[PDB]
């Protein structure tokens, strides 16, 4: 460990005793592993704690019941409500339903965490180091990195350990340090010592902290600290979780839960304002104080009833349940609420290279110049065999094997490929295959040089490791590479400044080797390499070249082309400024065209099928890439974005064509175009911006850093598992499988969550409206009170509890993917659904009021009150003045109240079965499709029986029930609500709107 940034780069190398150009030795790693251990963290991976995870109570709807539980305990502390023990029970039926949902919520989330960590553990984090094993570079498991060895980082990488920067190989080096210092914008680094030992992490501008990403550039450094000695390691538990998330679904639910909290506020204020006239009845006893307080209780007890306290839990359950299902499809949900958003997505933007395609590349076609005779131009087209990164294959011309060394243009094409290249070939001795190091594109050139072998290097008797970079090491032995002009997405090309390695002649040898996008390089080509000679770039030549390039990119091979050129007379080293890269394009002028290579890059096997499925789900797909349009168009046709013969005149644009359009037609283009090529990281970020300006939910799929702005901007970023860390950090979901078909299943799961969330709402609204209607109806018609504040708080515990939450386990509808996606501007509750809520709640209230009233009449055991509703309270005690009041006092009886109660419990259990699907009949979506619901109902019902028959309990809640004759009655009344809602489903089942 070196806790020093105040020390210079030489002082840091001296600290561990390492050479910058060799690295650590096997013995040195053995010893440093004993001393410093592995590079990893032991425990508590975003695990929270046992009791502090259940402290998620801090939701508004839940908070209300908490305060309600206190004032229900405060009034109880006075022993009020004309009762002793049941007063202390009131706050506990409230706590129980909260404890219930809080447990299920926590229970589900812990499973999501345990599914995620099992998947991240299936693919180890990696890092690149230089050790004395090889002259070359080797990347290892991030855990096998020790304080001392020389580590290499680059664009899109995640910094594996706390590293003192040694050499910044690029013009600039920017780092995303948001995870540690909060610095949003990318941060520049350097290599000079920071003498202050006490300097804060923000000022350590010569350090690379672990867990952070490289925004731009390439750098070499030395590891100071690993494992827990890492800066981010010291703050593992402290600041465990910090994120930003406010999804559209969450926003709608917050707006819903807010205004819904306002109606219940008024109703319960109304409830208290209405029955302020029964303030003095001989039951409560004329005590005005104990009159308004009782109805303050029923108002609060009704609030608790009406309020969906399970809403924060059912949201939590569905999301965590969704995160787990996606984890089974090898997807990593980096944000629970984001699963819901991918359900109501209308358009999906996608990167091409490495996202829609496999990014497994290989040069299979290439041409140079044959002859230029006036208006006549001819090329030497070549075919190369071998599609893997292996150096076994042959160069062909008209299907005949050819020594590449004979053609001089091929010697130069092989030279530009070898030098103007930052990648290499490693032969994995444990996998037994040739793997790439760096970009797949540049690597495709590396293997080409090997297959060409223009200098005929003996390779028949080499090892499989030596064979990897033989023909390339020959060219590097020949040419000393002075420095590299970076690849810039503005000029879309790069170059190396090279002189003869042996330095045989200073005057004779000096070249700049350029490769990049054809149209750019060729436009800057003033000469054309014919053989070993040189001729001026003319119209016909440029036409003939670009014609064959078009022949390849549009062809059924779908080729990826790079033009190769050499600036014959480059500027002097001191005539060039390497600080900025904006000057680099002019350095790549006066070029001499050498040749063009064409790459193979097959679309992923399941892309075409996935795209076609989205088209059936009302979802549009837009390809966005920095590659050629002609090539990009022919891919869209092959994967189902365009037809084989679609007219794409105004549905495919380039970066220049797009920008040439007014901001009006720039925005309009995004509504019809499905292919944008030759674009920028900003373009990708703006195409999403334009799509979002149409009130559409947008998803972005990428793998590179050029996607990061677009990935962050979209409602859902989706990065490939084989993609970059920057892309993954920018996205909310990661396809670790690289399976594009998962995006399809993530949409189906996303819509299924929205539906179950609706069924939760429809249930708790339609049912609880009945709870409101019940109290409002008995009062309006001058009937005895149906419910007691404790009875209101019991039905709430049992009907708003688990049967509510179990709705989050509903199987999705059968036609869930055949319907168009839901508009973002849709009301959470439609105009028609609000009618269903009332129709059910209307009957429910009526059904449960007629319950208590029936006891007063047609019940044989109950005393009769004749016909035409003779219910008035004048009798009371000593009915001296009355109308046919043979009975002394029928009021304040426990029996009629339990009748109204048991109906509610049964009738609200009933439409929970109706809440299995929005429109599907119970004949196609039976009760046993959601077993968790049946369990809740069984429990909830059996929990009702226990209260009625275990005798220390019916004293607490005023009730006494007949064993059979009453249960038969409440069933006759409850079951029709299943019938009623069934009618309403059939109504929308035959009339399809929505
Ligand atoms: N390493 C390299 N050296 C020189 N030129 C390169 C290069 N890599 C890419 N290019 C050229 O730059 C152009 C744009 O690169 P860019 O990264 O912006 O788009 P891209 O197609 O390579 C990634 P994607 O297709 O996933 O959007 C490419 O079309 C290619 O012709
Ligand atoms: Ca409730
Ligand atoms: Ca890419
Ligand atoms: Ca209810
Ligand atoms: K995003």
């Amino acid at each position: 460990m070196e806790a020093a940034h105040s020390k210079s780069t030489e002082e840091c190398l001296a600290y561990f005793g390492v050479s910058e150009t060799t690295g650590l030795t096997p013995d040195q790693v053995k010893r440093h592993l004993e001393k410093y251990g592995h590079n990893e963290l032991p425990a508590e991976e975003g695990k929270s704690l046992w009791e502090l995870v259940i402290e998620q109570f801090e939701d508004l709807l839940v908070r209300i019941l908490l305060l309600a539980a206190c004032i229900s305990f405060v009034l109880a502390w006075f022993e009020e409500g004309e009762e002793t023990i049941t007063a202390f029970v009131e706050p506990f039926v409230i706590l129980l339903i909260l404890i219930a949902n809080a447990i299920v919520g926590v229970w589900q989330e812990r499973n999501a965490e345990n599914a995620i960590e099992a998947l991240k553990e299936y693919e180890p984090e990696m890092g690149k180091v230089y050790r004395a094993d090889r002259k070359s570079v080797q990347r290892i498991k991030a855990r096998d990195i020790v304080p001392g060895d020389i580590v290499e980082v680059a664009v899109g990488d995640k910094v594996p350990a706390d590293i003192r920067i040694l050499s910044i190989k690029s013009t600039t080096l920017r780092v995303d340090q948001s995870i540690l210092t909060g610095e949003s914008v990318s941060v520049i680094k350097h290599t000079e010592p920071v003498p202050d030992p006490r300097a804060v992490n923000q000022d350590k501008k010569n350090m690379l902290f672990s867990g952070t990403n490289i925004a731009a550039g390439k750098a070499l450094g030395i590891v100071a600290t690993t494992g827990v000695s890492t800066e981010i390691g010291k703050i593992r538990d402290q600041m465990a979780a910090t994120e930003q998330d406010k999804t559209p679904l969450q926003q709608k639910l917050d707006e819903f839960g807010e205004q819904l909290s306002k109606v219940i506020s008024l109703i319960c204020v109304a409830v208290w304002l209405i029955n302020i006239g029964h303030f003095n009845d001989p039951v409560h006893g004329g005590s005005w104080i104990r009159g308004a307080i009782y109805y303050f209780k029923i108002a609060v007890a009704l609030a608790v009833a009406a309020i969906p306290e399970g809403l924060p839990a059912v949201i939590t359950t569905c999301l965590a349940l969704g995160t787990r299902r996606m984890a089974k499809k090898n997807a990593i949900v980096r944000s629970l609420p984001s699963v819901a958003t991918l359900g109501c997505t209308s358009v999906i933007c996608s990167d091409k290279t490495g996202t829609l395609t496999t990014n497994q590349m290989s040069v299979c076609k290439m041409f140079i110049i044959d002859k230029v005779d006036g208006d006549f131009c001819s090329l030497n087209e070549f075919s190369i065999t071998g599609s893997t990164y292996a150096p076994e294959g042959e160069v062909l011309k008209n299907d005949k094997p050819i020594r590449s060394g004979q053609f001089d243009g091929l010697v130069e094409l092989a030279t530009i490929c070898a030098l103007c290249n930052d990648s290499s070939l490693d032969f994995n001795e444990t996998k037994g295959v040739y793997e790439k190091v760096g970009e797949a594109t540049e690597t495709a050139l590396t293997t080409l040089v090997e297959k060409m072998n223009v200098f005929n290097t003996e390779v028949r008797n080499l090892s499989k490791v030596e064979r990897a970079n033989a023909c390339n090491s020959v060219i590097r032995q020949l040419m000393k590479k002075e420095f590299t002009l970076e690849f810039s997405r503005d000029r879309k090309s790069m170059s190396v400044y090279c002189s003869p390695a042996k330095s045989s002649r200073a005057a004779v040898g000096n070249k700049m080797f350029v490769k990049g996008a054809p149209e750019g390089v060729i436009d800057r080509c003033n000469y054309v390499r014919v053989g070993t000679t040189r001729v001026p770039m003319t119209g016909p030549v440029k036409e003939k070249i670009l014609s064959v390039i078009k022949e390849w990119g549009t062809g059924r091979d779908t080729l990826r082309c790079l033009a190769l050129a050499t600036r014959d007379t480059p500027p002097k080293r001191e005539e060039m400024v390497l600080d900025d890269s904006s000057r680099f394009m002019e350095y790549e002028t006066d070029l001499t065209f050498v040749g063009v290579v064409g790459m193979l890059d097959p679309p992923r096997k399941e892309v075409m099928g996935s795209i076609q499925l989205c088209r059936d789900a009302g979802i549009r797909v837009i390809m966005i890439t920095g590659d050629n349009k002609g090539t990009a168009i022919a891919i869209c046709r092959r994967i189902g974005i365009f037809g084989e013969n679609e007219e794409v005149a105004d549905r495919a644009y380039t970066g220049r064509e797009f920008d040439d359009l007014p901001l009006a037609e720039q925005r309009e283009a995004c509504r019809r175009a499905c292919c944008f090529a030759r674009v920028e990281p900003s373009h990708k970020s703006k195409i999403v911006e334009y799509l979002q300006s149409y009130d559409e939910i947008t998803a972005m799929t990428g793998d590179g850093v050029n996607d990061a702005p677009a990935l962050k901007k979209a409602e859902i970023g989706i990065a490939m598992g084989s993609g970059t860390a920057v892309a993954k950090t920018a996205s909310e979901m990661v396809l670790a499988d690289d399976n594009f078909s998962t995006i399809v299943a993530a949409v189906e799961e996303g819509r299924a969550i929205y539906n179950n969330m609706k069924q939760f709402i429809r249930y708790l609204i339609s049912s609880n409206v009945g709870e409101v209607v019940c109290i409002f109806l008995t009062a309006a018609l001058g009937l005895p009170e149906a419910l007691i504040p404790v009875q209101l708080l019991w039905v709430n515990l049992v009907t708003d509890g688990l049967p509510a939450t179990a709705l989050g386990f509903n199987p999705p509808d059968l036609d869930i993917m055949d319907r168009p996606p839901r508009s973002p501007k849709e009301p959470l509750i439609s105009g028609w659904l609000f009618f269903r809520y009332m129709a059910i709640g209307g009957y429910v209230g009526a059904a449960t009021v007629g319950a208590a009233a029936w006891w007063f009449m047609y019940a044989e055991d109950g005393p009769g009150v004749t016909y035409h509703q003779l219910t008035h309270f004048m009798q009371c005690t000593e009915d001296h003045p009355h109308f046919e009041g043979l009975d002394c006092e029928i009021f304040e009886a426990p029996e009629p109240m339990t009748m109204a109660l048991s109906v509610l419990v049964t009738i609200e259990m009933c439409n929970a079965l109706n809440s299995l699907s929005e429109n599907q009949s119970l004949m196609r979506m039976p009760p046993w499709v959601n077993i968790w619901l049946l369990g809740s109902i069984c429990l909830s019902m059996s929990l009702h029986f226990l209260i009625l028959y275990v005798d220390p309990l019916p004293m607490i809640f005023k009730l006494k029930a007949l064993d059979l004759t009453q249960w038969l009655m409440v069933l006759k009344i409850s079951l029709p609500v299943i019938g009623l809602d069934e009618i309403l489903k059939f109504i929308a089942r035959n009339y399809l709107e929505g």
